[PDB]
């Protein structure tokens, strides 16, 4: 029972125990004789949920009364993770429930492990949406998250024979106690059809109809009694439509919300994905307009509504809003456009070419004929403005067009978003600058005022208090609990950098987390890691730009050095790498095989002993991140400079006591700036260096010829040293590294290895390592999503955040 | 507030109101400001459900302790209807909830109309299963109903342009508060594959797996605190099985429990239907064996288990039980067969050839290879016994074989059921006799001891107390409430046949029900019936053997007679016909069109006035039956003698104050016997007369030539009198009646019309009509399903029914 977990008052504990038994009986229809751990988990979940409803109802009633400006965050992904503990934390019910369940003879931690992750996201983009919802509630904003209720989220990853196997994430199998179906608010969504031009306006007719049924999930703010809503739409066929066959084919319409596309930073132009994108936008906008008409001059629309587009996925919101205002409300084009631009804002999350959405015209033409017409009109009017500002610059006109010519005509959704939004932002200072100097340079020159920066952040509730109570406690002991909702206060810890007691406590918490994780590794998965070794961790989606391959080269280097001088001392390390590969990404799947293949050799070499271990963490997800991050010593953030827009895992590691080894990419730059470069392990090419190399031409052979250790590794891979039975198993990997590596792994190899040596040197000095850690934790305040959201609120949405408690429950 | 509805004590009402508000708040997450009638319905449903759980848990605990013989009723259909009122009735909570909701400013009757019917059945067979579950709980039997949870039940019928239109019955859209998902008890079901013969036994391998997830619904007995279980299986794909496509194809496995085949007395040999049949049998038997091993000598299996097969739909239970005992438990064939025969019993529900299941061998061969082998072995051993009992009778061998030769080999499932069951029963005395003299004559000669009769019945709770409180009340006033669970006591009403007060009350209740229904007809559907007319009703599924066409001929006759002598007095009538037609049954759909077509002419003829009205009751279902039956004066039960196995609607009408006009078919024979033929309107050919006609040869032309009035009707139909714009619209109907009428409508026409004249004559004498009604109600006791179930229990299952209250809640 620790401080930050709240009070366990003898009135609340008694009440919780009583309600727990009531739900077990009436809700689950069970008794203590046949109840299983899962039944107990649900009884607790319903009990905690009850405390949420009263606050949920009055929060919504409050917004109705005060009628503030509403913020609508549109996203195709919300990576929520588990909800039980987070709810207890935000309601200050953790110790009380811990005590209550204890008295009932149950271990609450065991029950929490039963909850399924709500994996409605792929990684960074989806988790950001989740942290944002938490911060918006904590800052008292009338915010609504709108998305899709996929019945199958990100697939569960299994490793067989060292290869990734995918299996359906049937997360709703045992039910979801957090959501509340609202079938009464079902809305129709139209597809296909054709456009008819009548006396007064165009009409979209002969369409196929799919119903959108909403499910609401509560989003509690941190101890302020505010509970916002996340509304997720589910596809339903109308009862309108051989009898048997007709009923069975209903599943054709309902497939829209069936599964999440498992791609991270990769565009797949499939019809089903386009349907999902329009589905969420169409249902959401009707809901927004309906709520507004209760709040008909749409001139005040922008004063009461703000729509934030999470990348281009919900970009159809722009032409859909125009369609409704022009075709249905009958506003003149110019007025409708003014309203649209003023309510929409766009956030770009990547500059990688293969990740940008460019939809084939023939697809939109067939699926959304009216929207295509509106997009052409928008393009026509936009290009007229470009032509007026840059007379005779024809090359500029074709570069800025929303319509892309070539093999097949495509619509550049990013161009559409910029043209129809009053603000466009990047997610890290360096990323936002790259947008203005390269990808969106032409647009920045036309409308400089639209471009902004909003550096990403993470919520300190889930990423500190929830996953690392031990650290939150020792910090609270010295500076109070105020920092949990005002992370900048962590700076006060700077005056404890020479405090012998604090140094000891910080190191003790880390050691306990490592023992806790090392245990979990054996209990689940039966591994064999040594808690005394340096925990070197790289967890994130598998992708070539992330460079898990560079990490692999270092691991093999360490192994070869040990085999060369067996009785020479080296700082023991446990290298952990985890992450999922998109099912259709061949190279990513081969990288996973390589990692397990290296472990097969290294982990069973008698000469290596327990000085080096290579472990691939299976099924990396939010719940696993909450376990491994607090236990890490070294955070690997090694993407090629200019490719990771921001990164967020990097922030989680910094807040939890791990030092960082990384490139000057994304938010790493601002992190190093806040902590001081001397307290960061920076290495490799800077963005400018990468450009110079491309000017000259990247030739990997050069590095291979001049670096003996590197040559040895490539020869081991090519000869079958890591794949005896299949000598050429890794031929594709070697071929790519040698002839077509877009991310120049070899170019940063030497500096990476040398930087890693400096990390080992510091680890040998426990006291100085811990002092540097304190320097990092103390300056991580800027990376709280509360800061990020406060900036979006003031600089983009035009609303003031608030910390005032809502009038109790 | 009437007597039979229970007490409304000031302690219970206060408690109900408090729990009602709690559910509205915590469960529905609403407040009195945004709540709609549907929200109030759910708040009440959850409140009533709560009172059911405590009794549900202890009932199951009781069975576990005493370990009585268990009864398993297997059926592919359970036509439950609505559950709220039935639950209140059985728990004696109706007046209390009426008062509680009244104090909350709500009308409970309005809320009850919001509940969706659980239409998991087609008609008679499915409703019988439902009445049986009610009676088994009321008689204290450890019974379990096992079936399939179709996500789409019997389709909702819409009438457009006088034609039937079908629309999906999405009954689970707003959720089902009565069921409790039990995902923890999920079981695997195998399909396809092949058979491998090993050293010790055969093995069924390389199968496709589909999971069966159970949902439990409580079944409360009448005021005895017993709550049994109805377990319905739902199909789930294993998470085992392009990534996207693979996930979308999961719906291929889950289609098994998607929709109920909408056929009544018609066999459709489709693969999907076969999968549904094995699915329910496979999951159920594993559940049964699992529960048994807790209760390994299977010799005691028949002493602890009874499996009742509702027709041949679950017939695969026989070979599946053999498969498990022989292949899995490793019992010798002879021992396994002894156990199987002793635990299984089969109930036949029809003699109509097109309704009997005869599955093509090639289907079983591909879908269930091991079962086909077992069926061949059973057939081989069975025929060996036949050959030994009737040496040299080769014709007998081919007639009795389970394998039917011909175009395509088929398995006669009825033969399989008789061979593998220790008891076979018909559902009405005349039907059971027909089985022994015709269809199953050979089997009866071989094993006479197996054949029995169990005349159908209906539950007096739903079919009297629930739907006709007014009548239940006036009856209770004179003889007490004991008859509700001992219907034979209604005989005491015979001593009131000359009681002027009772006569007046019986007639008053009927008039009130008629006004109540006449109102509903306008409020919903905007009709124009006259409450003073005789309510002539025929409601049941549309089928040629039911002869809705004969009724049509009478209606047209009445119309023509009025047009012939306009100013002659005739007893006013409101003829109501309702029922659904199977989607693929052309003739049935044409009959519906004919009925609406007749109404279009008759209802708008100025000369007819309000002396005759023809109304087609749309979407006939259980909830509608509860409204129209209590309001009927005349019950039409006119199937051709020997075609309606029993009928159950006939019993509902008799118990509710309507007189019956019908043929000596099914249970009509026993009803007339109980009430006295003088108190019934019997007409037409008897079974023997139908046979004589077939011997001679049925020639409809003869009747057409000798009956002028009949000739006129056929000429009106043929000339387009009832279809001006489409003169030959009813050509198919006329052609069938004249050249290929298997049910000889013309043969009973004259006697039918004359009998109808006798009905009108009696109606003109209110006092004598009511006295005959009292004679019917008073002798309807034999038709209580409590009597039927008591007989199944004692003569087939070997268990004693009980009326003892269970040790409170
Ligand atoms: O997932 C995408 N972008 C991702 O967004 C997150 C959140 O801003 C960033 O931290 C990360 O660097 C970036 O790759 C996308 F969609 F752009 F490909
Ligand atoms: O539905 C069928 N049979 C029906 O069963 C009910 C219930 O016993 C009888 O009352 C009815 O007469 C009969 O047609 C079936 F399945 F046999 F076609
Ligand atoms: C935070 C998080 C991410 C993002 O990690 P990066 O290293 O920024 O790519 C991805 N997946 C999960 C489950 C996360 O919690
Ligand atoms: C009782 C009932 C039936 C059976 O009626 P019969 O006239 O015996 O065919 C059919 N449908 C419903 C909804 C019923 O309640």
């Amino acid at each position: 029972q620790i401080s930050v977990r709240g009070l366990a008052g003898v009135e609340n504990v008694t009440e919780l125990k009583k309600n727990f038994n009531r739900h077990l009986h009436f809700t689950l229809v069970k008794d203590r004789n046949v109840a299983t751990p899962r039944d107990y988990y649900f009884a607790l979940a319903h009990t905690v949920r009850d405390h949420l409803v009263g606050r949920w109802i009055r929060t919504q009633q409050h917004y109705y009364e005060k009628d503030p400006k509403r913020i609508y965050y549109l996203s195709l992904e919300f990576y929520m993770g588990r909800t039980l503990q987070n709810t207890m934390v935000n309601l200050a019910l953790e110790n009380a429930c811990d005590e209550a369940t204890y008295q009932l003879g149950l271990d609450m931690e065991e029950l929490e492990e039963i909850e399924e992750d709500a994996g409605l996201g792929n990684g960074g983009l989806g988790r950001l949406a989740a942290c944002f919802l938490d911060s918006m509630a904590t800052l008292g904003l009338a915010a609504y998250g709108y998305g899709i209720r996929y019945e199958f989220g990100i697939f569960n990853q299994k490793i067989c024979g060292g290869w990734q196997m995918e299996e359906a994430d049937d997360w709703l199998r045992y039910g979801n106690p957090w959501e509340k179906a609202r079938p009464e608010f079902t809305l129709p969504v139209h597809f296909y059809g054709r456009v008819e031009h009548t006396s007064q306006g165009a009409k979209w007719v002969d369409t196929q109809v799919v119903l959108a049924m909403p499910y609401d999930t509560p989003v509690p703010g941190y101890r302020n009694n505010v509970v916002n809503t996340m509304r997720l739409w589910s596809a339903k066929a109308p009862n309108d439509f051989g009898y048997i066959q007709a009923v069975l084919d209903r599943n054709l319409a309902e497939n829209i919300s069936r599964v999440l596309y498992p791609n991270d930073n990769f565009f797949e132009g499939k019809e089903l994905r386009l349907k999902q994108e329009y589905f969420v936008v169409a249902a959401t906008l009707q809901d927004i307009i309906r709520r507004f008409k209760s709040s008909t001059n749409f001139d005040a629309f922008p004063d009461k509504v703000a729509i934030q587009l999470n990348d281009t996925h919900p970009s159809l919101a722009i032409p859909e809003l125009m369609r409704v205002l022009v075709d249905l409300e009958r506003l003149d084009w110019d007025k409708a456009w003014e309203v649209t631009v003023k309510t929409c804002a766009y956030t770009n999350h990547t500059v990688i070419p293969e990740a940008l959405e460019r939809w084939p015209v023939h697809l939109l033409e067939t699926l959304l004929p009216r929207h295509l017409q509106i997009i052409y009109e928008i393009n026509q009017r936009f290009l007229n403005r470009v032509a007026a500002a840059f007379p005779g610059d024809v090359d500029r006109l074709r570069r800025m067009s929303l319509v892309e010519e070539g093999a097949v005509k495509r619509i550049n959704m990013a161009h559409l978003c910029i043209a129809g939004s009053h603000a466009v932002n990047g997610v890290a200072r360096i990323h936002s600058e790259i947008l203005k100097k390269t990808i969106f340079k032409d647009f920045y020159e036309l409308e400089p005022h639209k471009f902004q920066n909003k550096t990403n952040g993470i919520t300190p509730r889930r990423w500190l208090v929830l996953c690392n109570p031990g650290l939150a406690e020792i910090i609270a002991e010295r500076i109070g609990e105020e920092y949990i909702s005002d992370l900048d206060q962590l700076r006060k810890l700077l005056s404890y950098v020479d405090d012998e007691a604090f140094i000891r406590d910080v190191a003790k918490v880390k050691q306990e987390n490592k023992l806790k994780f090392a245990a979990y590794l054996e209990r689940e998965y039966k591994v064999h890691i040594n808690p005394n070794s340096l925990f070197d961790v790289q967890v994130k989606r598998i992708h070539e730009y992330k460079r898990q391959l560079l990490n692999c080269l270092h691991v093999i280097t360490l192994y070869n050095r040990i085999k060369k001088e067996p009785n020479k001392f080296v700082v023991p390390r446990t290298v952990m790498i985890g992450g999922k590969a998109a099912p259709g990404y061949h190279m990513a799947k081969m990288i996973i095989k390589l990692i397990t293949a290296i472990g097969d050799v290294v982990n069973h070499d008698p000469v290596v002993g327990d000085r080096l271990r290579v472990i691939f963490l299976e099924n990396y997800r939010v719940s696993l991140a909450e376990k491994v991050i607090p236990a890490a010593d070294l955070s690997e953030q090694i993407s090629t400079a200019g490719t990771e827009a921001s990164g967020t895992g990097n922030m989680k590691f910094m807040l939890n006591g791990a030092l960082t080894i990384g490139t000057m990419d994304g938010a790493n730059v601002e992190m190093a700036e806040e902590a001081g470069e001397e307290n960061f392990f920076i290495f490799g090419m800077r963005v400018e260096d990468v450009d110079r190399l491309d000017q000259r031409g990247y030739n990997a052979q050069e590095y291979y010829d001049r670096i003996p250790e590197l040559r040895q590794i490539i020869e081991q891979l090519s000869s079958g040293f890591f794949s005896p039975k299949q000598p050429d198993l890794f031929k594709d990997i070697v071929n790519m590294l040698m002839h077509h590596d877009r991310f120049k792994v070899f170019a940063d190899y030497e500096e990476y290895v040398k930087c890693q040596e400096r990390v080992s040197a510091l680890y040998k000095n426990p006291r100085e390592w811990t002092r540097m850690v304190i320097r990092n934790i103390a300056t991580s305040g800027k990376f709280s999503s509360d800061r990020t959201i406060a900036q979006y609120a003031r600089e983009i949405w035009g609303v003031e955040p608030s910390r005032q408690r809502l009038p109790a429950p």
